[PDB]
């Protein structure tokens, strides 16, 4: 059975671009585990309101797909600002993990990790500082198992998709005993 | 298997930092190793130090202080006259023989803080990576809640080269304990 700190913190963001330095958050989505990758809870699904000025200015590819997703609308609408979603993020996490417990999970976590510390830097702060990031297993599995990789961004169903692939890759290349 | 070539191999990087600020702290040792896709180690690459001035030195929390100055780091700091730019071009002239451009994940421990401070002080060899990692850590993640009874069989040195050699020796011994090769 699992405790506060034995639970790990699942996280997803959308972005108006890659940039790092420059770009904003426009949608956070949290799901909660325990270290056996059952789905204890999952947490707020918050869209960050940005001016049409900042959507207007996207590349072809993010207009395209935050567009057809209905995220473009989603924050438009939204009156939530970034300060709003990271409280509630944080309220949500603060009820099934203790702080800096967790590492940061999920797929392609180093550029959520960037976009978090300048954008929601004590969100960011709530993890521990190591990453569990599904995609290195995925490039170990693409060299050393590639015939596994056959049976394989809306941010919660996004994290459903990582915890998924993990188990897919818990059951078929790692060695449970 | 088949043969590594240009476009099947991987880069190994470790930095040394003068702290944990990914926003304002400085790379003072740089060092990579080239494996191929099966972790067979085809070159080494050239080991680093990057000069700073003593204020940057002196402000060091303890302990960096105590490892760099223990481990001879420092020293080479002081004496070291190649700027970063300097080592990101040694290093990129290392790499280029090697592996093609974008080719190659990020690989080693901690790999996301390393990249952070490629990016802001050497991106030129930032954007020679692929954008993807492959960090041994959250294989030692999974590994210390499914399998935390081969732990223990991780076996010294706090310098970049050092590091690199035991992120290698570490994922050969996942390889061998904790995933399915067959
Ligand atoms: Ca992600
Ligand atoms: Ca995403
Ligand atoms: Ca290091
Ligand atoms: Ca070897
Ligand atoms: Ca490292």
């Amino acid at each position: 059975s699992s405790t506060l700190n034995t639970r790990l913190i699942w996280i997803d963001l959308e972005m108006t671009g890659l940039d790092t330095d420059n770009d904003q958050i426009i949608e956070i989505a949290t799901i909660i585990t325990d270290d056996h990758l059952n789905v204890l809870a999952e947490g707020p699904v918050l869209a960050i309101h940005q001016p049409d000025r900042i959507l207007n200015a996207m590349d072809e590819w993010n207009t395209r797909q935050h567009g057809q997703s209905g995220l473009i609308e989603r924050v438009r609408r939204s009156k939530l600002t970034a300060r709003d979603a990271e409280l509630q993020t944080l309220e949500f996490l603060k009820k099934w993990v203790n702080p800096k417990v967790s590492p940061m999970c999920g797929n392609s976590i180093c550029q959520d990790r960037r976009f978090l510390h300048r954008l929601m830097p004590e969100l960011e702060q709530y993890f521990h500082y190591r990453n569990l990031d599904v995609s290195t297993v995925k490039e170990l599995s693409k060299r050393w198992r590639p015939e596994i990789m056959s049976g394989l961004h809306l941010a919660m169903d996004d994290i459903r998709d990582s915890i998924s692939e993990l188990k897919y890759y818990r059951e078929y290349f790692f060695i449970m005993n």
